[PDB]
């Protein structure tokens, strides 16, 4: 079995390498890498995603979150409180405000260590899940904006055609800016692209034991646990890696920079934060190994976790005996 200790791997691919985007995730899994939950890639040296970023600040938030705290410094929760709209320009002036900017720290250990310890006493506005891409329409390689949509991956499996589109989504982060504990919508693979600006640090629990950080979860927020048998879905709770060792849960943790890609794998629960400015791009994917896990999909029903249009169909064709109930939740 390769990668058996689940550590997160790192692949440089060539160019050549570069060119065919299933066959290198099909690659990568025969060296392991799923059992991470989380891979990184290098692109070659010879690729970009777009020329230069000189020109973004136009772009529109037009409800940027401000994720308020609740809890204590390793076990909390977070709401997003909406925010009046503002440019791309206006959220970079924030973030480099003295408010909101990264801390003097030494080295990426430091900073980490800051950010569990002090997370909680602020409220970073984080600029998320906006329609649109940043990669050039000619670049023909590894552009999150071309790949093969997830309903024509079902319909080349499982030979049904239906209705939705898969497009992906922008994030501009800041100091603190955090991602909760999560897996993808039906348990779908998401890749990340870093475009610019400051780093993003990822935890990540291997797929095959995902319920172990599910029954931890349940023991620190049982109030939420009650509520719904998913509530992971809601995108909602922190738990530091000071915690998860304390209890046992295996994990790994990577930091990714500007100009490198990230893979999530089905049911790779993942979490982190940002360094300070930054923009990625993310959209979600399947391959045919993914089919099995999302007919074991968990879904939250109790009407939290709302979710897109395209997921209807998912639930539908994979999940039948759970779709009357879930479209409840949904509406
Ligand atoms: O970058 C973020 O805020 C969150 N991204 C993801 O969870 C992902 O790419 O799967
Ligand atoms: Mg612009
Ligand atoms: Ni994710
Ligand atoms: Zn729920």
């Amino acid at each position: 079995a390769q990668n058996p200790n689940c550590n997160i791997m790192i692949f440089h691919p060539t160019k050549e390498e570069f060119n065919d985007f299933d066959k290198y995730i099909a690659y990568m899994e025969s060296q392991g890498a799923h059992r991470a939950g989380l891979a990184k890639i290098i692109p070659p040296k010879e690729w970009k995603a777009r020329e230069t970023y000189d020109n973004i600040s136009e772009i529109l938030i037009a409800t940027p979150l401000q994720q308020v705290a609740s809890g204590r410094a390793g076990v909390f929760t977070q709401y997003h409180k909406k925010k009046k709209a503002m440019t791309v320009g206006e959220y970079r002036h924030l973030a480099n405000s003295k408010k909101y900017q990264t801390p003097p720290h030494q080295n990426f250990e430091d900073l980490e260590r800051k950010y569990w310890k002090n997370r909680i006493y602020n409220s970073p506005i984080y600029g998320a899940d906006i329609s649109g891409s940043l990669f050039d329409e000619n670049t023909k390689q590894w552009n999150l904006g071309h790949l093969g949509t997830i309903q024509d991956l079902l319909e080349k499996e499982c030979g049904v055609v239906i209705e939705g589109v898969n497009t992906p989504y922008l994030y501009f982060g800041m100091w603190k800016t955090t991602f909760a504990w999560h897996t993808e919508d039906m348990d779908l693979y998401s890749i990340n692209y870093l475009h610019l600006g400051e780093p993003k640090t990822w935890y990540v629990v291997p797929p095959e034991h995902g319920q172990r950080l599910e029954r931890l979860a349940r023991e620190l927020f049982p109030g939420s646990s009650r509520g719904c048998g998913a509530f992971l879905r809601h995108k909602v709770a922190l738990i530091s890696p000071t915690v998860l060792k304390e209890n046992g849960i295996p994990f790994n943790r990577i930091t990714q920079e500007a100009g490198e890609f990230m893979v999530t794998f089905p049911y790779g629960y993942h979490a982190g934060f940002n360094h300070g400015f930054n923009c990625a791009e993310a959209i979600n994917f399947a391959t045919p190994r993914w089919i099995d896990y999302g007919k074991m999909a968990s879904q939250c029903s109790c009407g939290e976790a709302r979710v897109t249009f395209s997921m209807d169909a998912f639930v539908r064709i994979l999940q039948p005996e759970r779709y009357d109930l879930w479209k409840r939740g949904q509406d």
